[PDB]
């Protein structure tokens, strides 16, 4: 009946420890859905619907072949039901039916992680687009039996497009705007739920010489990302999050509800900024993050 | 001088029989273009321009090296000329020049299927975007000499974006809207020409344990699909319809005027819904289909 | 120390000579940024911001391991600063910081081309989107140590979306429109800076039987291209400009700020038109180019 393991799920930029076991296990994951008002941008508030308090949800890391047992709780203060659809799960709605949880209630269910990959998980309660648009999406990494190559640093990044009634910058609590959502005209396109979530004081950090791996998800609802890191090149790209590996790519497409894994070695100090290369989203809508690399200067490289 | 064979072209969800011959042949295909009003959605009618009566056109299945002889007929009642551009054909407009057919006339021409792959074919009469937008696109599968691996079930799925004058839901006969087409703002995004074409009573059917292959095309005119099947994972993906094969992909990009071949084994009963994961298209514009899988329950999977 | 070779850069359709050396070198490149008014379309003028007088900039061709020394000059008549971010360069802004050049000034800096590939380079002065949108982008091809396979013809093609205040066709000098840029609603989508740049008398030329390679870039700012050549099929596609090679692809995605290398043999005479298969961009917004192939007819093909 498999060894029991309490999963270590991480809040985002952080990734759980690499899997140091070579046998299947039942991994217990606890998830709670809570609705809360937070800052989208300076002076701009939004009513986010979250998985564990923020956007994206906590990253789950398991091994191919594991049984994932989820204890799904919908906070008592929630105003609507919530559930979870794991793209990593095979079967009815990816777990949506089994995890339909009204406020103040807890659901439990398990699924076997049959295939390795970087999968998006999100709420699938009607209206599906609204539950996703309000921030209910995260990533679950299903490692191959053999595991992934060691890397110096790992980051959890999820892009998403938000639809605000007021336009970008309008002060105050901004409601979700269904019409802009349907027309695919977001006001904010950000990494990890807020403008600046991965910038300024919250910038990611690495040291010169380190090999960096970024687990990049795209919660959508609607946009497709042309992911790029200014100042660097992708040594490796797990195309669309699958087994296929591309090399020397400057910018990759991350499908809606899809992902990608990028790896690059940062050999020289400086500030590298992650962006959706559909450029105006980055410099006008918030799809901008920073990777600060400390260390010492090599004039030969630049 | 090559044996002559009358091809079997199927209406959509269905795929023609796998090629059971290991020698080149001249495959005779008969195509007719007919304009007709049909139901886009409940109470919503649209004037479709079709290849053989519906959207998409009939799927053609040939073998690499075959000579495809097309007898192209434009129905007497058509109001405009029609032709066909096969992405599988090498040469002037992919056959567009040779197949320019006025109403009540018949054209004939042949081309050699030089390269294996899943190719889109569509009308290319000016204005090209309008002819495509009204539904004139289908898929031609060109099998490799050695043929494709046996599979239990095969489905013909083609996504397309439609531009209606009224907004989604507006009752009555809705005219094509050029302005929305140019701005890439469709009202309907559907699989196989109509909302629900592959859902409800028209849902695709398979049995638990069967390996399923879906020939997925994207007629456009403008959108790019983040194809995904809720509840399942792609075991194999012929990237962009070519020779390259990816594995364990949750969601793939299907280029405009492009395709993809996805294969997955359905091991547990239930309802799986195909969607464009640019989510609002699926739950708000119609890009939603269903694969009903009967059989017996495996709790170990979920 | 390394040898010093002056680089041979080319204006677009043309590609520099293949690298005929098997040792590292310091390649001197001279670039000048000049702002000038040119014809976007018949009767339509636009104030382009360019790298060396046109869009795209001159193509640079170097070898993996080379040190690229850039003498960057901002023409005295320019009204704003300009710099360059090479996606091929590893380090601070891809050279943006070191190349920030006010009008009438010259900057110099060097970087080591560590990785092979087809890279986009563009201006990164605030506001970044505007500098890119006005035409400041080009390609730098970094050949692998071993070099790329010989081909009969090579073409330099870069797609880009332009945001005009007036709508497509509006006569006169059309100003950049920030609002359309942010909403990702371009008026013109073209290959090589202007409508018709690669068509009519400016059509690309090849002879029947020749193997053709196209270095395709996508300067954006915002669109993603579903690159396709009507009448032909891609024998090889360097996926997203990386090492990975796909085959028998009808249409590939070229990411914003990304690229692709496509190779195909043109075996039969005729006119082949390159397009963004998000069709309305091609036939309504200008994303249309032509490849005129000379030679002699083969009815066995079509
Ligand atoms: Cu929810
Ligand atoms: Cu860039
Ligand atoms: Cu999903
Ligand atoms: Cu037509
Ligand atoms: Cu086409
Ligand atoms: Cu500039």
């Amino acid at each position: 009946e498999l060894p029991v393991i309490d999963a270590v799920t991480t809040h985002a930029p952080e990734v759980p420890p690499a899997i140091d076991r070579d046998y299947p296990a039942k991994v217990r994951v606890k998830m709670e859905t809570v609705e809360k008002t937070m800052k989208m941008d300076d002076g701009v508030e939004y009513r986010y619907w979250t998985f564990d308090g923020d956007v994206p949800g906590r990253m789950i890391r398991v091994r191919e072949g594991d049984t994932v047992e989820v204890e799904f709780s919908n906070n008592p203060s929630s105003t609507v039901p919530h559930n979870v659809d794991f793209h990593a799960a095979t079967g009815q709605g990816g777990g949506a039916a089994a995890t339909f949880t009204a406020p103040g209630r807890t659901s439990t269910f398990s699924f076997k992680a049959l295939q390795p990959g970087l999968y998006i998980y999100h709420c699938a309660v009607a209206p599906v687009g609204m539950h996703i648009a309000n921030g209910m999406y995260g990533l679950i990494l299903v490692e191959p039996k053999e595991g992934l190559p060691k890397v110096d640093k790992e980051f959890y990044i999820v892009q998403g497009d938000f639809y605000t009634k007021g336009k970008k910058g309008a002060q105050g609590l901004q409601p979700f705007d269904m019409d802009k959502a349907v027309a695919e005209q977001p006001e904010y396109v950000v990494f990890n739920g807020h403008v600046g979530a991965l910038t300024g004081d919250n910038a990611l950090k690495a040291k010169a010489g380190e090999t960096v791996r970024m687990y990049v998800g795209n919660g959508g609802p609607n946009l497709v990302s042309s992911f790029h890191v200014i100042g660097e090149i992708f040594d490796k790209v797990y195309v669309e999050g699958g087994k296929l590996i591309n090399e020397n790519v400057q910018s990759t497409i991350v499908p809606a509800g899809g992902s990608a894994i990028v790896e690059f070695k940062v050999d020289i100090p400086g500030n590298y900024t992650l962006v959706d290369h559909s450029i105006f989203r980055a410099f006008n809508k918030g799809a901008l993050g920073q990777l600060k690399v400390e260390g010492a200067e090599n004039p030969e490289i630049m």
